[PDB]
């Protein structure tokens, strides 16, 4: 069990993490502006990001702050507690994401053009506001600008695999 | 000054702080689930708001973040570590407020529904993100559910009255 105390600590980590609404994510600190990530359950399960231009400060030894916004428009505001194994999210959501969540699930990078006419044309408010814990169940370190961290789909078992060591190489590349 | 240590300890609590880029805000921890804030400084200098419903949960020791959404469609997560006279917050800007923050210049209580209206006739997208640090020049027992914190528009020097103490008596009602 590693202790974070710098930036430099943190980036690079990779993380799987549950909410306390059963919602399981997956998130990678890729270098100090940018982060993947892969959603493997709850509303927006199957989604998946990379190169999400993103805001990532240490508020105070340990505790790392993250922010950005989504092509769908959600905004997203993570607040990383691994000293803790613990982390509070809270997700805004347009009206259209709670309303259609399907047009959704897909490698948002390979599809922006739907998200972001979809975001236009469909209803934006009330927003569906999600702040909850999380407990994280993984934590490996990446190193920083890996590309094979976060490079396809969800798949039901890939989270166990991950947290089994029946995933990554000792490059942690894919096997 | 004070130790922050229990959700108690903040609760109750009026901030001002000024946020790198140099805008002054101010806050007002109300209760457990409601924020009152005044703005002096940037986009919406001149904006101010009672009875916010907003997530206030402690993340750690002395560690606190506040999550809401606002009638104009904002997002805003706030992070707060009055131990260090450090914030950090991330506001979530839809298009049109830094269009026209104009609009937004007012007692927004009694404009809730031109804010809706306003957010649904304009642009929402790109979102303007404003995540920053920010050093806490006053912090105040106000006590919880006092209205008296916030109950008027602001004006030039406000923050300077009241973090030279001729704003409030010993009651911390308005003098
Ligand atoms: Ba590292």
């Amino acid at each position: 069990t590693k202790t974070f105390k710098t930036l430099d600590d943190f980036l690079g980590t990779h993380f799987i993490y549950t909410y306390d609404n059963g919602w399981e994510y997956e998130w990678y600190a890729k270098n100090d502006h940018t982060v993947d990530y892969r959603i493997h359950g709850g509303m927006v399960a199957g989604q998946w990001v990379t190169d999400q231009k993103a805001d990532i400060v240490m508020l105070t030894e340990g505790i790392y702050k993250i922010s950005w916004t989504e092509p769908t428009g959600t905004d997203v505001a993570l607040d990383f507690m691994p000293n803790e194994k613990k982390l509070h999210g809270t997700i805004f959501f347009p009206k259209w994401v709670e309303e259609h969540p399907e047009i959704t699930v897909t490698y948002q990078n390979e599809h922006i053009d739907l998200m972001e006419q979809s975001r236009e044309k469909y209803a934006t408010y009330p927003k569906l506001v999600v702040p909850e814990f999380a407990n994280i169940t993984y934590m490996g370190d990446a190193g920083q600008n890996n590309e094979d961290v976060i490079s396809e789909a969800p798949y039901k078992e890939m989270p166990n695999d991950i947290r089994n060591g029946k995933y990554f190489d000792q490059n942690y590349h894919r096997l």
